[PDB]
């Protein structure tokens, strides 16, 4: 169940894979089995971690359809395998892989944006090693990110009345058509390690947890005390693990030794006094030292978290018992020419522009992000709603059984991965399904999500809020979204109706609002925005505008401030950001504040200059 | 009936009425008719010829709905008046207009795009006169070009289910919802000017025919004989009229005196040895110069025409018996501070570009242009598709007995006034129609246009082809297109279909036209693009790159010359225009092979290679 981030240290060292690796396409369902058994014949360079689309411009992998197949090979000194476990782990491969090495299978993934691992221990040899790793693009009805599997693409044009187009159709080379608006960027999008732990004993899994806070201070810095939660979980084989927590300084504050108890397992709690507590705009991080023991150590992992609780209470959300309110945007990872590829000078520049908004939070629509984003915003102080990529979903998908395992799945592993970060106070457990309509279709909704809420709860040792970011629909038939902890909505009144009128789309919005008004949970939007081509202008600005996009938050956001239980505000997009080609993706989603060079629009003056007025406690 | 060019000469004169003109915005369904009576009150300038919405950056002129007021003063010698008619001309007044002089309702008018004229002779009087025009811009399901009473704009996104948009739309501010994909600009687009006749007895009307050809040369541009004939109408009220023919030099080359008969008409016919012909790409003109006898003249007008047939026969479209190719594109009266207004340095640039292009033809989508326009391309040998604001039409105007008479006025109206253009080769009587469908639709469609077909052969003294121009459609349950002299077809196979994917567009392509080769009519492109964004550039283009907008002609292009029956390509569209905001107009209609300042994209360079290639007469 743990898949703690590779640590180097006295017991553990980590060996990176990355780099320019060999790499083939092969077929739509298939790719020759001979290339995991001997070096690829006529590899094309490809870069790791990366997706693989934009990294060619000979080919047109932007088109591919199937399997592609990575290859390198790599060396290690005797020494440093002898005795231990060796992990070879994916931080991720988009959607699904098959891994062999030496030509040997070690096994498949399923899920693009989530790490998988494998014991080499024995498959290793010395001398030069070969890695093969095929990945699969192909998404449908049963993937999560949600392919459809014959029609268009999410948000396409089509005359499907025409009957030289149907005809057509049937014989049109086969593609992805993302039910989902991002492009379906695929390959060993993350990092590729090697990684060495102690065989016969080793720390497998740790989570940290703020169980209390006993009289928090005004200004939320501190607590009187502090009471967290340890859960270390052991592989392997009157055995202890000391557990040393380290304040910001490094120091010592507290410590603990613990029985280990067999599915081994250390569990206690620990008072911090005087404890440095963690907030929006302000990080404190302390550290959870685990050391298995035998004046030697046999084990040891560093785990960073940080002092905080979230409680949603009536309309309000309570970090270290404060209404908080959430500025901000949803992400994408998206660039240039990494598509995917996590990037951390993206991430590190990302943060400060988020701080030069005067943001505090951002979603991750729609996938779980690469794990040093979430480190870097833990880091920065920034809040994170996490997000599964259980996007493109509809009635078609409920009673799919498969799908309903990977979307299990997701939310088991997006949580165990994460549940550490202080950063994080809310899961989405999807994007945009549908929800509304009449006859069973709103039941049969509610009877898919209502136990994929609850299992967010119960992996969660941390029990934070759970959301589902509903689309523009029919609220009143909707019985889904009103009862998740924070409601939260994407609405585009005067984008996408009510076009380019604010009098009529602002009137919508309070009717609507109006109607969450009376639910009595707290609500947020987490979209609306508007397509703007930078550069474009005008007296009396039009859709595509700089101005428009400028009118649309200053009138949009003079309503929401009318509503004490609006809780937050959570723009489409950050950044524009790349789409499968259509009649109204102008080069990609072009809502972005920011340019896809993270060049500032006009609406990101105007909303920097709001945001740099409203504090992240107390604003309602 | 006719509406001859006004002319100076020994007998009339021009007296212009354009300039900066007072304004003011009126009412939704009003204006105050006492503003006839003085000076407007705290008016605007606003210059004539051209639409006001774009002439006044303080007001939001686009959003305009209803009524606006223009007011100018004139004044001329007494002795010009004297003992003459007094006409005053609207070149055109977009959409409806009340016109008052000196407090008097002179009448109105509907049909934004084709001129009328009222005589003023006894309105007049000396000294300053004050001249008052309302202009009503409103469209709805009553007018040509079609607006849409409630709803959306065509190509409108809408969330229609949602009850807070449904509810907002009630009580939105009333605009115009053009069911055309262009903007509802308005206004005095066109020129006004008061002329002079003689009062007893006045030239009228004049047309002009190629009634035969003798012995036509090899390369066409002459024949041994050519029949003209002439038609001259009089008003007012044993007489004479004087015609000479007189060639490009000036050198009466032919002359006849005929009787004038009673409704008043002189009529008949004239034989031109070595007759120069008129064809795209060498125009000639000759001049038909009516004198009205009494040694003294009455009164003159000179009438310029050109010499050549025009004949469909089988699957070719014959221009002085040669098998003619159309290169060319839709147009718009489109800029940039005018509007729709007119604008001669634009037509005689664009001219040049046509040129330029080595394309040799365009249609006047969709709304008769203006008329220098006709009389341009007349000396610069462009061939012209004239084409009625009939735009937007379904069923629901079909049944509309005012709808039925304005299409006929349009029509009538457009053929009186452009009969003598040597340029025009062909009229379209619709733009898109709905034509298709199951039930009585198709055949509800072929009773309301049939009549509108003979109406046009009928009205047209030359007899010249006619055309519907027949939108993206169901082509086998359509059965009033086949039945054109020319099948005209809208198709975007791989923009708003098959999006992105040119194999799968060519072959839907090559099934439609595998339809169409069994109907055995020439057919023609009248639009096929693809939005393009200056700037925006691939490796491998997608939609809205310049390469995408490249490559989807040179495939689509190669494969209509497989086809010996299609006999033309006039592609979407000579230049981006404005056009209402939406999500899928980007600042307007971007499928412009030039920018809306007229600059080259990348695709009008490669379509200049291909058409440089592309003879006039005589490729397939």
């Amino acid at each position: 169940n743990g898949m703690l981030y590779p640590q180097s240290n006295d017991s553990r060292i980590v060996f990176p894979l990355d780099g320019v690796w060999d790499f083939r396409t092969a077929g739509e369902d298939s790719y020759p089995a001979e290339w995991a058994d001997a070096p690829l014949p006529e590899p094309l360079p490809m870069a790791v971690p990366g997706s693989y689309n934009d990294q060619n411009d000979e080919l047109n992998l932007r088109a591919h359809y199937g399997w592609v197949v990575y290859q390198r090979s790599f060396a290690v000194p005797s020494r440093l395998v002898a005795g231990q476990r060796m992990i070879l782990r994916f931080d991720a491969a988009t959607h699904a892989a098959d891994v062999y090495l030496n030509g040997q299978l070690l096994g498949s993934h399923f899920g693009g944006f989530l790490p998988f691992e494998f014991d080499v221990t024995s498959a290793l040899h010395a001398g030069e090693n070969l890695l093969t790793v095929a990945v699969d693009n192909r998404i449908g009805s049963s993937t999560l990110p949600v392919g459809n599997d014959a029609g268009t693409a999410f948000m396409g044009s089509d005359n499907a009345n025409v009957p030289a187009v149907a005809e057509a159709k049937k014989h049109a080379r086969r593609q992805n058509l993302p039910n989902f608006d991002f492009f379906n960027f695929a390959g060993l999008n993350r990092h590729v390690e090697l990684y060495t732990t102690p065989a016969d004993a080793y720390i497998a899994d740790i989570a940290i947890t703020t169980e209390r806070l006993d009289h928090i201070a005004g200004d939320a810095c501190t607590a009187a005390n502090a009471l967290i939660a340890y859960d270390v979980t052991f592989g392997g084989d009157g055995r202890q693990v000391r557990i040393s927590i380290l304040d910001g300084e490094g120091t010592v504050v507290a410590g603990v030794t613990a029985d280990i108890e067999r599915t081994a397992k250390a569990s206690g709690e620990i008072a911090i006094r005087d404890a440095k507590l963690w907030n929006p705009g302000a990080a404190y991080l302390y550290t959870a030292v685990a050391e298995l023991l035998p004046s030697r150590i046999i084990d040891a992992y560093r785990q960073t978290f940080g002092i905080r609780t979230v409680e949603v209470s009536g309309t309000t959300f309570l970090i270290n018992g404060k209404p908080f309110y959430f500025k901000g945007f949803g992400k994408h990872e998206d660039s240039y020419f990494h598509g995917r590829g996590t990037d951390d000078v993206l991430n590190v520049k990302d943060v400060s522009l988020i701080h030069w908004l005067h943001a505090n939070s951002f979603r991750t629509s729609h996938y779980p992000y690469a794990e040093s984003m979430y480190d870097l915003c833990d880091r920065e102080g920034i809040v994170i709603i996490d997000e599964v990529p259980a996007v493109g979903m509809s009635w078609l998908q409920y009673a799919n059984p498969l799908v309903a395992e990977r979307h299990r799945e997701a939310i088991r592993g997006m949580i165990a991965r994460d549940k550490n970060h202080p950063c994080i106070v809310m899961w989405s457990i999807a994007n945009e399904p549908g929800l509304d309509g009449d006859g069973e279709r709103p039941r049969q909704a509610y009877d898919y999500f209502r136990p994929l809420y609850e299992l967010a709860h119960a992996s969660d040792p941390q029990n934070r809020p759970v959301t589902l970011v509903c689309c523009q629909n029919d609220y009143t038939t909707d019985i889904t979204e009103r009862t998740m902890d924070v409601v939260c909505i994407n609405r585009y009144y005067g984008w996408y109706n009510l076009s380019g009128d604010l009098d009529a789309a602002c009137h919508a919005l309070n009717i609507e609002l109006d109607f969450w008004e009376n639910i009595g949970k707290p609500v947020m939007f987490t979209e609306y925005g508007a397509d703007t081509i930078e550069g474009i202008h005008g007296t009396h600005g039009e859709m595509f505008s700089e101005e428009f996009q400028r009118d649309y938050y200053a009138r949009i956001n003079a309503e929401i401030d009318k509503r004490p239980w609006f809780i937050g505000e959570q723009l489409w997009n950050f950044a524009d950001f790349a789409t499968f080609q259509g009649i109204i993706r102008v080069e990609g989603n072009r809502k972005g504040i920011l340019t896809r060079d993270r060049q500032p629009k006009m609406a990101a003056h105007w909303l920097r200059e709001r945001w740099a007025g409203i504090p992240d406690y107390g604003y309602k």
